């Protein structure tokens, strides 16, 4: 269980992006159901008032919280993959437009999941806003949590892989479109039982051996780091 409170551009807090620029959910309950359009934006996809500006090349930061702000972040049962997509607003998320500029399983170094590095980040994870059209932009954070991800949700509805989804609005202003947006894959779609990454048992099996879903990080991405930019503590 956990939610985006807003976003760092190169740094600078955006302050509080709830239901402002970021399309919130009620709440942390996660989404488990591939097929639903809650897979999109979560439960409550709908275009919020604001869009942060930034341009290509702009470290672009999420911020995650678990109750308050700055808190415990995720549970830290939660082990998985952290994933970034774009996609044109145009689309509201629906057709095949989802582009990623990020991917994040296991570092077998540290050996850690993306998701204990973004509780130490304080919930801080990062994407370089890519040279695409200057436009209006969401961008999709997505941690797919596994622990109960060794069963599927369309077989049994009370365990399932977990996705903790939210679209931040991005409008880019200065890019000298180097890198135009390909057409991506739909959210719901690009999931379905049989993807890798979807059912895995990280009790079982080796974080090494663990494969994220697809698609491939586009070549066009900048990205990306999951690491403290700033201090929220400092308000
Ligand atoms: O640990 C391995 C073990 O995990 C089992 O799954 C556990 C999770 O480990 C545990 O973290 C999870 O905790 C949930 C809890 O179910 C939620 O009800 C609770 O929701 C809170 C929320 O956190 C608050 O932020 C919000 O305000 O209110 C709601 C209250 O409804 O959130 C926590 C996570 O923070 O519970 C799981 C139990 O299924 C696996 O089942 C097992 O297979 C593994 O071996
Ligand atoms: C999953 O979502 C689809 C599309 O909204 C829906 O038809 C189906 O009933 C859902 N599954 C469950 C268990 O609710
Ligand atoms: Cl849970
Ligand atoms: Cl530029
Ligand atoms: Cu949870």
């Amino acid at each position: 269980h956990t939610l985006v409170w807003g976003v760092w551009v190169n740094g600078v807090d955006q302050g509080d992006g709830r239901n402002i620029y970021i399309r919130s959910p009620p709440n942390n309950n996660p989404v488990k159901n591939l097929t639903s359009p809650d897979m999109t934006c979560n439960v409550d996809n709908r275009v919020v008032p604001k869009s942060v500006p930034v341009n290509a090349g702009d470290t672009l930061t999420f911020e995650w919280y678990h109750n308050t702000r700055d808190d415990d972040i995720i549970a830290s049962s939660h082990h998985g993959p952290i994933a970034v997509y774009i996609a044109p607003a145009a689309s509201n998320g629906q057709g095949n437009v989802w582009v990623k500029l990020f991917e994040d399983a296991y570092n077998v170094t540290n050996s850690t999941w993306a998701v204990d590095r973004l509780i130490t980040a304080h919930g801080q994870h990062s994407v370089v806003v890519p040279h695409v059209a200057p436009g209006d932009y969401l961008f999709r954070a997505e941690i797919i949590a596994l622990h109960e991800a060794d069963s599927l949700y369309s077989q049994n509805p009370i365990r399932g892989a977990q996705f903790y989804i939210s679209c931040a609005q991005i409008t880019i202003n200065s890019s000298d479109d180097s890198t135009p947006l390909p057409a991506g894959v739909p959210f719901p779609g690009a999931y379905t039982d049989s993807t890798p990454g979807i059912q895995f048992n990280i009790y079982t099996t080796p974080a090494t051996s663990y494969v994220a879903p697809p698609p491939s990080v586009w070549s066009g991405a900048l990205g990306g780091s999951i690491a403290q930019v700033g201090d929220a503590s400092l308000e």
